[PDB]
């Protein structure tokens, strides 16, 4: 019943996020194939993506909903083709903001991705769904990671193909994305108070606020990890080291959300405990990841975290699916979301942007480990108020 949509999906969203050129997407914008300078990539490009992600979030949770989560995902991937095919052929940095935009588009709807499932299949499984979907998304990326490594290390595949091997397996995922099932069918201030309807389930907001917040630290972690690793181990290689890791972590993060689709525990009751326990653990690794001045440990550390807040954000989603008791599973996630993306701006802005207080690098994870522990902290004190 629940295996062809889930299949699909899966094999949409690993085909969608096995991307050769993401670990190695800042060398191929700037080396020969783009000739871009790298302080016109990531203070004029990468913002451009995060107010599209932004702006494009701003519609999905609104829409993906109403249009029964098919065609965002179909969005996703016309414009996941459309995405890689001006990174193919686009030339300057006037095409590669409207890329951005289009991979903001991308990030927006990858929502609808998530969400679409258990709007297809039965609350029953939508633990094992759950895991599954995240597993393979994160298998996706190691996959692709591995796969970029191979292609740099074995058969020195310059970043151009690399891109065209990405737009493949994007073009084979738009094409699953076509055969997904369709999912069954079913003023500003009401819409609001149906919020208020969707928000007020058991157990639910609070797993919203953590994806509201942890979220977005893990996102500040993915973005200024390889440089803290940098800042760790300045070694020349350490580069393909470095993604490799990702992989791994990715890897571990896949197992870890293979975990939870696949063990048959109750997180009815231990969704507070794996809530608890693992937020610590996120804390604790962030903590790990800065203090201790060894890359091994580090890259340790952020296998750690990595894995265990993908465990975190596969319960996160799935408690969300079955306690939500209304049919807007994308306006939770999308909601979620561009609620933590707002956070990751903002702690962006302060923390390490120029504009705000700008940390280096050798703080930056003591702060992001310090958010991760108040985080943690707020679900232990929400704990002891339950007592
Ligand atoms: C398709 C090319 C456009 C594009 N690709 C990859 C990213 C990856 N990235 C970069 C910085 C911060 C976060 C993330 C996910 C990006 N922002 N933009």
């Amino acid at each position: 019943s629940w295996i062809y949509p889930t299949v699909i999906l899966c094999l949409f969203g690993f085909f969608s996020m096995m991307r050769p050129s993401e670990p190695f997407l800042i060398p191929y914008l700037s080396g020969p194939d783009k000739n871009l300078t790298s302080a016109e990539i990531t203070n004029e490009i990468f913002p451009v993506w995060t107010y599209s992600y932004l702006v494009l979030l701003l519609p999905v949770f609104v829409l993906t909903d109403y249009v029964r989560y098919k065609p965002v995902i179909i969005l996703q991937g016309i414009s996941f083709i459309i995405t890689w095919l001006l990174l193919l052929f686009g030339q300057g940095v006037k095409t590669m903001q409207v890329v951005e935009f289009f991979y903001g588009m991308v990030t927006a709807a990858e929502v609808a991705y998530y969400a679409y499932i258990y709007s297809v299949v039965s609350p029953e499984h939508y633990q094992r769904v759950s895991g599954y979907c995240r597993s393979v998304t994160l298998a996706a990326y190691t996959a692709g990671s591995v796969l970029a490594q191979l292609l740099v290390s074995l058969a020195n595949m310059s970043y151009f193909y690399l891109n065209v091997i990405s737009l493949a397996s994007v073009s084979v995922a738009f094409l699953f994305s076509l055969f997904l099932p369709m999912p069954k069918k079913s003023v500003f201030v009401q819409w609001f108070q149906d919020l208020k309807e969707c928000y007020s389930s058991k157990r639910l907001f609070y797993w919203s606020l953590w994806w509201a917040f942890a979220t977005a630290g893990f996102n500040q972690v993915l973005n200024y990890v390889q440089i803290l690793w940098d800042y760790k181990a300045p070694s020349q290689d350490s580069s393909i080291y470095n993604g490799a890791v990702e992989a791994i972590a990715t890897f571990g993060g896949a197992v870890a959300a293979f975990a939870v689709g696949y063990v048959k525990v109750n997180w009815d009751l231990l969704g507070e405990l794996a809530l608890v326990v693992f937020s610590v653990v996120n804390a604790g690794s962030l903590f790990l990841m800065h203090y201790t001045a060894n890359i091994w440990a580090c890259y340790a550390g952020y296998l750690i975290f990595k894995s265990s807040y993908m465990l975190l954000i596969t319960i996160a989603v799935f408690q969300i699916a079955v306690n939500l008791n209304v049919e807007r599973y994308a306006l939770v996630f999308g909601i979620n979301t561009f609620i933590a993306l707002v956070i990751q701006t903002i702690m962006t802005v302060i923390v390490v942007d120029q504009r705000g207080l700008n940390l280096p690098v050798s703080i930056q994870f003591l702060v992001y480990g310090s958010y991760f522990a108040v985080i943690a902290g707020i679900f232990l004190m929400r704990s002891m108020y339950i007592t």
